[PDB]
C-alpha cells in the first residue's frame, strides 16, 4: 500500500512523473518490505522518492518519445537503478540515478553538468549531515563550460555524456548521499592522461593536505597503479574513468578511486584484490577465496578502491562484475550457490523467491537485463558483503 | 511519528510552509489518531496535506511579518480551520481554509478571486470524482473583475475581503471537496439585494432547470426567507451571505443556502428550525429538542438550509453557534454533558482529554479562541451529528 | 532583433519552449513589424509571448517525440497560430492557441479541462481588463468530468480530444483574451442535440436574463437555425458546434454562436449572409456582394459565425471563414491580392505576396499548401469591411 | 518607458517582485539610458532582471514586514546595489546583490549557502561564457556544512550571515557575473588566521598550479601583507576579508585579494598603492596623485582590492573603495564634479549632479547620506583611470 497511498495522495505534476512511479514504486516499496524496513520508514523513503527524485529522474523513455539525453545507467536508457548491499544478517536498499536538467543534452548544458548540483542542493535543506564541499571540489577539478561540453559530445557515445551521478544510501532512518565524476570528458578534450587529472584533482583537496596518512596511502595506490594504466591520452583499459566521495564533511568521507577494465582473469583478480602483492595478510586472503570462488561460480568490470583519512595503509578494493547479457535465472542460482558458500543460508532460501517478487511483470528465466552489475567487498571489521545493482525499469516492462 | 517523518522526508520549499506544518501537523495527525483513522490514512491524508495545502495557505503571520491577506476563518488572521463531525459511534476530520494567492491583498487580485479555484484545479487531476462545474457556475455568479473587487475592499474590513473559501472532508479514504461563496462583495458592488443574487444566482444552475423537486423545496425556502430577510440592499441581519456546494456531480450535490444573525434566541431557534410552522413531524421536534437542549447548555449565528435534488421537501437546517470569546474549559464540560444527554457516553468521557491531546502547547482553562464554532445536526437516516469546528493555529501558540 | 534580444535576455526554462521560439517567433515578431506595432509594443508582445504563452503550449510535436495530446489547430499537431486582421488602413496581429495541461490527454485530463482555465487566470493578475465570468459560465455549461471526458475521447478523433481553445487580440496596447468552447463533447456523452444545448448554455447567462435586446436577437437567431441544424443528436452539418465569448464585461462581450458546414455555394452564402431574406438592407447587400466576389476568386468545414453584442436586438450578418486547407499558398497569395484591388484596398494588395514570404522565409509559398490555414470575412456598418487570415506559423517554420 | 512595457507585459509572480520592480527598475532603466544603452539593450537588461534578478532578490524589506534574512549590502537591509564604472568616454553599469535562498536565515540555510550558486546555475544555461569552476572552488575551499554555519551566526552581526555575494557587468551587449566570498565565517569556525585561509584556498586553485607567474605575484602580495595583517585568528584591520574571482575561464579570471581596514590616511594610502615602496614607476605614482587628490577633496570599513590576472608575475597597484555612508550625498555630487574637472572629465562634470538626481526623482540629494554607499577608485596601464561608483538603489527610491 504505502506506494499507492502515496500515488493516491500527492498525485503527479506532469504525466512522465506518472510514469516514473509505475514503474519503479511498486517495485522499490517492495525491496524495502523485503529488507525488513519498518512502515514509517517506507513511507519516509517513498514520500522523499516522489517528492526529490521523481523530479530528478527526467522524462522517461518508452516508445513515440526519445529524450534529449540518454543515461548509461540502465539498458533502456533510463538513468535509475536500485542496489541492494546484502549482508549475513541484513539487508540495505540503494538508488542511483543522474539529475536530469530541463536542458540536458541539447546546446545550453550538453553533458547534463547542473541538475546532479540541484538536487543535492535541495538533500542540504532536507537533510542536515548533507555535505557539499567534496561535491563542489571535484565539480571544480573535472567540470567543463558549454563549448568544452560540446566538444565532449562529438567525441563520446550518446549514453556517456556525463560527468557526474549521484547515489542515495537508505541506511538506517537516513539518506546517505554519495556522487561519483568522470575524468573521461576533461581528459578528452584537455588531451591529459587520465592518472593526471585523476590525482591532480585529488591531491588539491583540502582533506589531503592536512591528512598524512592519506597522502600515503594515494602514494602507493599511485605507485601501484602508475605501471597498470595509460601514460598517455588513450583511453585504453584499465584506466582511471572515475572519482567517487560521500556527500559528508570532508574528514570523514570515504575517497574512491575507481578502475574501468574489459580484460578480467584469475590473475588479474588476484593482481587488483593483493595489489601486486602489497598484501598478503590472513583477511586480504580469505576475502581472495570468496571473489574466486564467486567469479567460478560464474560493460567493463570495475575495481573501486576506497580510502579514508586518519589511515594510510590501503585495503583489498571492491571488485564489480557487469552482468548485462547475462540470463537472470541463472544469477538468480549462482547467487544462491554463493550464499550457500558464504554460510549465509537465509539468504540463499530467499533471494529467488525475493528477486521475482520484487520484478513480478517479468519471467527471470527468459530476461538477461535486470542483474546489471554486481560487486563485492571483504571489511576487517564489518566482513564481507554484497552489492547487487538492478535496471528497476527493465525489470518493469 | 507520521508527521514527523513527513517532515523529515519532503523537508519544505519555504519558511512559511515549516511555520504551517509546525503549527498544524501534530494537531492534524493527532487528530486523525483520536478518529481511529488508519496509519495508512494518516500518511494519505498528511502527505496530501504536506503536497497541496501547505502552498494554499500563504505566509504564516506572526510578530514581525503581516501578510497583505489577512483570514476571517481564525483569530489571528490565519486561513485553516480543523473540525471534526462526532456521531454516536465515530469521528471525521475536516479541514476548511481559503487558499491564499500570491498576490492577494494586493491591487492585482484584491479578493483572492484566484487562488481556491487553483487548488481544486489540482484536486482534479488527484482525484477522479472531484467536479468543477458548480464551482465555475457560483464563480461566474458572484465574482467580481478587478475594479469591483477594489471597490469591495474599500467597503468591506480586512477580514472579510473574500468571495470563497474551501472545505475538504477527509472520509472514508477520500478528499472530499465543498466550497461556499459569498453574495456580500456582489450585493455591495451591484448595490442589489443579497436575497436576489443568492436565488438568481440559484435560478440559474443547469440543475435547477432540470429537477422540479429542488424547484419546489427553493419556493418554499424563498417564501419562508423573503419576509425574514432585507428586500433591499441592506447587510442588515438576518441575511443570505453565503452559498455552498459539494465539488461533485451537480445532480448529487447539496445546495446549502446559509443565514447569518446576531439575534438568537428560543423562539428564533423554533422559527429556524421548522421553518415558522412548516415543519411540525415526530423528528423535526426531536431534533428541535436537541438545539434547545445545546443552547441550554451553553461571530454572527448560522443557519444552513440544505437541499438535494430529486427531493421537494424540504428539512431542518444545522445550526451553527459562536464559540469566540467564551471559554474552552467550559465548552468542554458543556459538550461533555450534553454528549452525556445524548447516550454518547464514550463521546462524552473522552472529549475533554482528547481536546487537551489536539493541543498541548494550551491550556484550555485558560484559552477562549480555540473552539471557534460548533454546528448541530438531526436527520432521518443518520439522526444526530455534532461539528465542531477549531481554530488550530491558536491552539498551537 | 526585438525576437533574439529577448532570447538573449530570458533563455529557456526547457528545450520545448526553445523549440516553440525557434519556429514561431521570428515570424511574430516579422508580423508585428508588418503591422508597424512599433518596437515598444514588440517587445511588450514578444515579452508577453515568452513568459506566458511559451509554457501554455505545451511540448513541440516533432521527429521522435509524440505528445500526449494533439491539437486541431494545425497541421503538424501544434496548439497554435497567428492570424492578422485586415482593414482599409491598418493590420492588427492576433494569436489562437489550446493552454495545454501537463496531463494532457491522459487518464487524469482526457480532453485538457484545466489549462486555458489557468492561462486566463494569469492574465487576470496581469491585464487589468481581463474577466472569467463568462469563461467560467461556458465552462460550467459545457464542461465534463473525468469519467465523461473519457466517454468523449472514445468517440472523437485524437485531435478534437478538446472543450476549449484561446485567442488573444494584440490590439492597440493590449491584450484581448477570447475563448472558444466546443459543444461537441458533451452532446455526445450526453446524447443530446447540440441546439438544444447551445441555447440552454447561452439562456442561463447572467447578461442574458437582464437584457431583453439580447434575448431577442437570440430568438432572430434560433428561429433561421433550428429549421437548418439537427434537431436530433447527430453530429451533421450545419451545426452549431462554437459558442465564443470575449474575456470582459459581459454586458459588454459579444457572444458567438459557429456553424460548421461541409456544404457551401452560392445559394448557402447567401441564405447564412442574409439569415434567410431577414437581412435587405443596402450594407446587408454590399456585404454580399463582398463576399460572394471572394468565393468566385477561389478537408476542413466551413464556419459561419453570429456575433451578437447586448443591449441589440437586431441580428447582424455574420462574418463567413474559407477553409484554405489544401490549397496552393502561392494561388491564394494571387487570390487575395485580387481581391485587395476589388475591394479598393490598393497597399494592402502591392504588399500582400512580398510580405507573406517574409512572415515565413523557410519555405517556398509557390510549393506550400498549409500555411494558410483559415480566411474569415466581415462586414460592419461603422468599421466598414474586414478579412481575417489564420495562418500555421510552425507549418510556415520547417 | 522600458521598465514599463516590461511590467506591462510580464507582471509578477508575487507581491515581493512587484515591490523590488517598483522601487528598483526606473532607475536601473534611467542608468542605462544616461550610459547611453540602446533600447534593445534596455530591453535585454531590464528583461534580464526581471526574470533572473528580482525572484534571487527575495523579500523587501518594509515597514510591516521583517525578511528572515537581513542583508550588509545596503542600509535598508536589501540584498542590491547598482553601481557604476565611470571612465573617460564612457560609463557601464553593473549590479550587486546577494541571492536569497527561500530558507536564507533560518536553521535549515543559516548562511544563506545556496542561492548565489542557484542564480548562477540558471545564468550557466543563459550564457554561453559562464563558468562555474572558481565559483566551485572557493565555496568548496570557504563553504562550511549546516552546523558550522549555525555557529558562525551566533558570533556574528545579522548583517554578515553571509558566505558570498554577486555582481553581474552589464558590459557591451553581455552579463559577466562575478563573485566574492566571505572569509569571515570560516576562520570564525575554525578558529584559522584569515591570511591562512585566504592563501591555503588560493594556493589550491587549478589555476595556480599551472601558472607560475601568477604564483609569483601571489607571493609578492603575500610578503606585503604578512606583516601587514593578524598572525591569529583575530578579526582585526587591516584583514584579507573576501576573495573575488570574475564567473569566466579561469585562465581568464582575475582573482582578487579584498583587505578591510579602518584606519586609513596618506601614509597607508601610499602604503597600499606601490605595495610598500615595491611599485615606483610613473603610473604607480600619477595613479598615487589621483588617488591622493581624492582623498583630499572628501560607519564602514576602507576596502583595497589587490587584483590578479594568469600569467602575470608583476603585481599592480590596487583598486581603493572609500565608504560614503554617512556623508551628505549633496556634498559628494560636487566632490565627485570637481575631481573629474581635476582628471580632465569635464563631460562627466557637466553632468554627474544632474543626471544623479534623474537616477533618484524620490528623494533629494542635498538631504540624503546613504545613497552614495562606495567609490572606488583605479588605475590601469592600457584603459587608464576608473572610477566605480556604487548606489543604494532602495535607498534612492523611498
Ligand atoms: C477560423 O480559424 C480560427 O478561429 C482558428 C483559431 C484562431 C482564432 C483567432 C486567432 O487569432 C488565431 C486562431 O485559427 C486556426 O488556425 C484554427 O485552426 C482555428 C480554429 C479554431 C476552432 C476550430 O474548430 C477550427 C479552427
Ligand atoms: C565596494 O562595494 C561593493 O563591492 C559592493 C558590491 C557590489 C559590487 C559590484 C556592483 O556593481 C555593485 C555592488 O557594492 C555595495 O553596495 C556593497 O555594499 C558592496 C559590498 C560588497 C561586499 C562588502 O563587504 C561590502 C560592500
Ligand atoms: C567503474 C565501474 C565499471 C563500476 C563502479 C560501480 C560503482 C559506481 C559502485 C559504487 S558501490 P558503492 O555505492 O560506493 O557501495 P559502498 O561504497 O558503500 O560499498
Ligand atoms: C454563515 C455562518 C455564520 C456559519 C456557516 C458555517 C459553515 C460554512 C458550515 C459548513 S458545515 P459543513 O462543512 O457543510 O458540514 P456538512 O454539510 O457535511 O454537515
Ligand atoms: C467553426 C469554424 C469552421 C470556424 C470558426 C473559426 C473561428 C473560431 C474564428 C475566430 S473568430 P475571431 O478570431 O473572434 O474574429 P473577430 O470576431 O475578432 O473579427
Ligand atoms: C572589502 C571592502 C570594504 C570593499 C570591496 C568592495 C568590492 C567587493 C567592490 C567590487 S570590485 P569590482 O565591482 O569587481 O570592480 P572591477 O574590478 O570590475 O573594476
Amino acid at each position: 500500500r504505502p506506494w499507492q497511498i502515496l500515488s493516491q495522495a500527492l498525485g503527479f505534476p506532469n504525466y512522465d512523473q506518472e510514469l516514473w512511479w509505475q514503474n519503479t514504486a511498486e517495485t522499490l516499496n517492495r525491496v524495502l518490505e523485503q529488507c525488513d524496513y519498518s512502515v514509517h520508514l517506507q513511507y519516509k523513503y517513498l514520500a522523499f522518492y516522489h517528492k526529490y527524485i521523481l523530479p530528478s529522474l527526467g522524462p522517461f523513455r518508452r516508445p513515440g518519445v526519445e529524450p534529449e539525453y540518454i543515461s548509461g545507467l540502465s539498458h533502456g536508457g533510463h538513468p535509475l537503478a536500485i542496489s541492494v548491499k546484502i549482508d549475513k544478517s541484513k539487508t540495505i536498499c540503494r538508488l542511483g540515478l543522474q539529475a536530469i536538467g530541463p536542458l540536458a543534452g541539447t546546446a545550453r548544458d550538453p553533458l547534463n553538468s547542473f541538475g546532479d548540483r540541484e538536487l543535492l542542493k535541495n538533500l542540504a535543506t532536507l537533510l542536515p549531515h548533507v555535505d557539499l564541499r567534496l561535491f563542489d571540489h571535484f565539480n571544480a577539478q573535472v567540470g567543463l563550460d558549454r563549448a568544452q561540453c560540446a566538444v565532449a559530445t562529438t567525441k563520446l557515445i550518446k549514453e556517456s555524456h556525463n560527468i557526474v551521478c549521484t547515489s542515495l544510501d537508505l541506511k538506517d532512518g537516513e539518506v546517505i548521499p554519495k556522487v561519483y565524476f568522470s575524468t573521461i570528458p576533461k581528459g578528452l578534450v584537455t588531451e591529459t592522461p587520465l592518472f593526471d587529472l585523476t590525482f591532480a584533482a585529488i591531491e588539491q583537496m583540502e582533506v589531503y593536505h592536512k591528512d598524512a596518512p592519506l597522502r600515503t596511502a594515494l602514494s602507493s595506490l599511485k605507485d601501484f597503479l602508475r605501471p597498470r594504466v595509460p601514460t598517455d591520452a588513450s583511453i585504453t583499459p584499465p584506466l582511471t574513468g572515475l572519482i567517487g566521495v560521500d556527500c559528508i564533511d570532508p574528514m570523514l568521507s570515504r575517497l574512491k578511486v575507481y578502475l574501468a577494465t574489459f580484460r578480467m582473469d584469475l590473475s588479474l583478480i588476484r593482481d587488483y584484490w593483493t595489489l601486486g602483492g602489497l598484501l598478503t595478510d590472513a583477511g586480504t586472503m580469505k576475502g581472495l577465496e570468496m571473489v574466486e570462488t564467486l567469479a567460478k561460480t560464474l560493460l567493463p568490470f570495475g575495481i573501486n578502491y576506497a580510502m579514508k583519512p586518519g589511515t594510510a595503509e590501503l585495503a583489498p578494493p571492491q571488485i564489480y562484475f557487469p552482468l548485462l547479457g547475462i540470463n537472470d535465472g541463472f544469477i538468480a542460482d549462482a547467487l544462491v550457490e554463493f550464499f550457500q558458500y558464504m554460510g549465509w543460508e537465509d539468504q540463499a532460501n530467499r533471494y529467488k523467491d525475493e528477486l521475482k517478487a520484487k520484478f513480478p511483470n517479468v519471467d527471470i528465466s527468459q530476461t538477461k537485463n535486470v542483474h546489471r552489475w554486481l560487486g563485492v567487498a571483504y571489511s576487517e571489521t564489518k566482513g564481507p558483503s554484497m552489492n547487487i545493482y538492478y535496471d528497476v525499469v527493465a525489470g518493469n516492462v
